[PDB]
């Protein structure tokens, strides 16, 4: 549609890199793995197979077949942080899985699988009587904690992962990450935050290391839940939260310890996340030169989700 041409317009190079024009420019599996997800819903396979491979050309990590995380053009090395973003990678697999059930190539599928496993092999660890996914295969897993990011659980890419391949690892995931996530909560707005500490007796905290607040990473899981079940009971604090602002007057994020809001609103992409964890009827989203990558990347994947209700 309209809204996917003038994405690629404003964000997609012509080598395949989709463009984080507020952040430096930088390429990152989140914006790949994304860009990949709405090229298969628009159909769009030059588009996705221009994404892919140079996804895979330029970011694979061949010591365990994830991908570096980040991609800065203008650095001296480019690909300085030789980390993976375990939600950038499950991204990637999960458009991989629906490009090959879009376009009817198995090949999309058996690139697909690689991933996947390399994820349960690499980044799913047991910890606290549970499975759960690092944010990363390095720097996350201190002695009696792990650092957490709530916001990969990527619930709906989980599911499709089990319906594919290893289903029992990938249920008992889900299972284990949606019962972490319904510990979760601080202050009077009981959400989580974007990075939560996990202590080893399941005692869970804001991690230490960041600002505590729901933010930019953390109000991706109202869409991921809704994604996967919007009856799901752990929409419930989203809701309450959401519904006790008008609509226009929410703030963008929220200190879950101290219980200080920002001074400015949700609009654009987090405002139609907002939209999607009310249940308001929303039209189909239109990229506005005011939508940064990252109102414009959350704008369609909230057409996506309801989309896929069906």
């Amino acid at each position: 549609d309209t809204a996917w041409e003038r994405y690629k317009a404003r964000f997609m190079m012509p080598d395949g890199r989709i463009i984080d024009t507020a952040n430096g420019n930088v390429s990152h599996t989140e914006g790949q793995g994304f860009a990949m997800l709405l090229a298969v819903a628009n159909n769009d396979r030059p588009a996705f197979d221009k994404l892919w491979q140079w996804t895979d050309s330029t970011l694979r990590d061949k010591s365990n077949g994830l991908f570096y995380w980040r991609y800065n053009p203008v650095a001296p090395d480019p690909i300085a942080d030789k980390n993976n973003a375990s939600d950038g990678d499950t991204l990637i697999a999960w458009a991989l899985l629906r490009a090959q059930k879009q376009w009817q190539d198995k090949r999309y599928a058996i690139a697909s699988d690689a991933i996947t496993a390399s994820l349960l092999k690499y980044t799913v660890v047991t910890f606290a009587g549970r499975q759960v996914m690092l944010p990363g295969v390095k720097g996350f897993n201190l002695n009696d904690h792990l650092n957490l990011n709530p916001s990969y659980f990527i619930f709906p890419a989980w599911r499709a992962f089990a319906e594919r391949t290893h289903l029992t690892a990938w249920r008992t995931l889900q299972t284990d990450g949606q019962a972490l996530l319904g510990q979760m909560g601080w202050g009077k707005s009981h959400l989580p935050s974007d990075w939560v500490a996990l202590r080893a007796d399941g005692k869970m905290l804001p991690a230490k290391e960041w600002p505590p607040r729901m933010s930019f990473d953390a109000i991706r899981i109202p869409l991921y839940l809704s994604w996967a079940d919007p009856q799901s009971a752990l929409l419930a604090p989203w809701k309450a939260w959401m519904q006790s602002y008008p609509r226009l007057q929410t703030p963008a994020w929220i200190n879950v310890s101290t219980n200080e809001v920002a001074p400015w609103y949700m609009a654009g992409g987090l405002l139609a996340v907002r939209d999607l964890t009310l249940g308001e009827p929303q039209e189909a989203p239109q990229i506005d030169d005011k939508d940064d990558y990252y109102s414009a990347s959350l704008k369609q994947l909230v057409w996506l989700a309801k989309q896929d209700q069906r």
